[PDB]
């Protein structure tokens, strides 16, 4: 199985992870400009966002 | 300008945002080597998963 803990693994494999946890059509690539890194990075920054919407929003709409 | 959707917004904004969204007191730089993707890249990711197994938990807790 995988490793013990995620300790410094390359920049593929933690850009597959997040594209993975956003459900991506098989998307990345070999780029590497500051326009890469900044969808990227907005991207995952966006992910948490709607995730502390939504957790916020469902924990008082189901008390009732 | 629009009210709603950010997008496009330079790398030193979206690295203070992920960065105060993981506790810190703002931000700075969003720097643009490998070794500063690998580390931003992986925080924000982290902090997905933590806030998804969160969410997760807290419904099937008050699904009763």
């Amino acid at each position: 199985g995988p490793g013990s803990y995620d300790a410094a693994l390359p920049i593929d494999e933690l850009s597959a992870l997040l594209r993975q946890e956003m459900g991506d059509d098989g998307g990345g690539s070999g780029g590497g400009s500051m326009q890469d890194i900044q969808q990227l990075l907005a991207k995952s920054l966006t992910e948490i966002k709607r995730l502390k919407a939504a957790n916020q929003a469902l924990e008082q709409a189901r008390r009732e």
